[PDB]
DNA sequence: AGACGGCTGGCACGACTTTTGCCAGATCAGCCCTGG
């Protein structure tokens, strides 16, 4: 509900409309779908939907699919009320649970194995998940979101990817326009990048952007998102110097050899 | 008198019991120090 402050530096007139679509899927609990390309931080509009959610005064753990193990896969998912020692007091919680009151931020979806895929199919459509051990189900209540920059029809085509869980989880989704496509924000990030870096560095000050500098950032195919060009920002403005002239070099990638 | 049948015990082979040998840590509550 409440605005949480972050940077999302927006004014490219269609991040707008990314803006506007997600923030009508704020109070909704229908399960949502990010869709965009590297980078692009579509972390930031994960949060910013987790956030100004009605349940946004829950919890807000976001699990690597990546990251889980493949036999641990069961226990690390659901729990098990058995203490690791004899006659403990207390158990360790499952992924699922520990998202209950508050929605479940998911990344890397592609590359999720195809155990996590039919695990994970299961318990959301039911729910009703049940710890090892035990015969008493318990019922959850969770928020999906998740973010993903493959393309899961072509996973789907292969079969590496089941089709199911995707129809399942596939609502709506929200489309965010590469750096290339907004053409228009790249002064004031370059700006904001390089303001951080004054602090980071502790350089004194900025020195300023000269048009060779503008006319060659802005005149590139841009196949790098936006912390590509964060990250250019941060390799020109070190290699200046000390801020005594104006910035006028930018090193697209330093790989070539000179 | 010799062979046949019978009785008993040692040894062996699964199947199942029972005997010992493991060697902390995290977590919570009250008191003391310190900031408002
Ligand atoms: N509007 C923005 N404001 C501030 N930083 C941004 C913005 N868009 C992208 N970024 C930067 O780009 C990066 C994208 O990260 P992330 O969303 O994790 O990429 P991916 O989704 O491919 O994993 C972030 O670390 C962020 O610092």
């Amino acid at each position: 509900m409440a605005e949480y402050k972050d940077n999302l530096l927006g004014e490219a007139n269609s991040f707008l409309e990314v803006l506007e679509q997600v923030s009508h899927l704020a109070p909704l609990d229908k399960p949502v779908l990010i869709i965009g390309e590297r980078g692009t931080g579509k972390e930031l509009i994960a949060s910013r939907l987790h956030y100004l959610s009605s349940r946004w005064q829950g919890p807000f753990i976001s699990l690597n699919c990546a990251a889980l193990n493949e036999n641990l896969l069961d226990s690390e998912l659901f729990g098990h009320e058995a203490g690791a020692f004899t006659g403990a007091q207390k158990r360790h919680p499952g992924r699922f649970e520990r998202a209950d009151g508050g929605t479940l931020f998911l990344d890397e979806l592609a590359t999720a194995p195809m155990m996590v895929q039919e695990k994970l199919l299961r318990v959301i459509e039911y729910g009703e998940l049940e710890r090892v051990g035990g015969s008493q189900p318990l019922q959850v209540n969770v928020r999906l979101v998740c973010a993903t920059n493959a393309d899961l029809p072509a996973m789907v085509n292969e079969g590496t990817f089941r089709a199911d869980l995707l129809d399942r989880l596939a609502f709506d989704v929200v489309q965010l326009p590469p750096l290339r496509e907004r053409e228009s924000d790249i002064m004031l990030m370059a700006e904001y990048f390089a303001i951080q870096m004054c602090r980071e560095i502790k350089l004194p000050l900025f020195p300023g952007f000269t048009e060779r500098a503008r006319e060659t950032l802005l005149n590139y195919r841009w196949p790098g998102n936006i912390r590509e060009l964060k990250n250019v920002v941060e390799r020109s403005v070190y290699r200046h110097g000390t801020s005594d002239y104006p910035l006028d070099d930018i090193i697209i990638d330093p790989f070539k050899r000179r």
